[PDB]
């Protein structure tokens, strides 16, 4: 019974306009103490890009050790969260969420990559939506922005193109079982992420 209620909500949100979405803005700033040594932050810690000076940053608990990603200050375990990102030269970059127990260092503390996150990614300009280690294909888009709808109260994400108007990239259904962070990988160079205030 809750599983065929949970797909009719998802079908009305997936059906939601730019406006609609808006209405369950949150803002998203990003953390310095989760920040890969390449990574660089910038505008009032909305932007990030990949280092090309030293950026000293000092060796911390929560930050990544092995790749190149960065998270958002504060996670959500209630209510339902819509944020978006502007993508530059997106050859190596992703945009996802991760719970905060997700590994920080070694190989599969990648985005995607094991069973605690889950993301959308462009891998030699090609797009794929990734969980568990686990890779779906996706159609290319000339979008340049990415928006993400986490409902925490009906349990799902969707991850979403948006240009004139907003487009399915992929969504996953879950119940989750914990708080869960914006994150983000930077990879090649150029490439720069940014949390959007509209």
């Amino acid at each position: 019974g809750m599983a065929s209620l949970k797909a009719k909500v998802l079908e009305t949100f997936l059906a939601k306009s730019r406006p609609e979405l808006l209405e369950y803005y949150i803002k998203v700033i990003l953390d310095y103490n989760t920040a890969h040594n390449k990574v660089a932050l910038s505008e009032c810690y909305t932007v990030a890009s990949v280092a090309e000076m030293p950026q000293n940053y000092r060796p911390h608990p929560q930050r990544f050790t092995y790749c190149s990603q960065v998270l958002g200050l504060h996670c959500y375990k209630k209510g339902i969260h819509y944020w978006e990102v502007e993508l530059q030269k997106n050859n190596f970059c992703g945009v996802g969420i991760c719970y905060g127990s997700m590994n920080r260092q070694g190989p599969e503390s990648r985005l995607g990559r094991n069973s605690a996150s889950w993301c959308v990614e462009w891998f030699n300009t090609k797009i794929s939506a990734w969980h568990n280690n686990v890779e779906k294909t996706l159609p290319s888009t000339k979008a340049t922005r990415v928006g993400v709808l986490l409902n925490c109260d009906h349990g799902f994400v969707i991850f979403f193109a948006v240009a004139d108007k907003v487009h399915l990239m992929y969504k996953f259904r879950v119940d989750f079982t914990e708080a869960l962070y914006p994150a983000f990988w930077v990879f090649s160079a150029g490439a720069t992420l940014s949390i959007c205030s509209p």
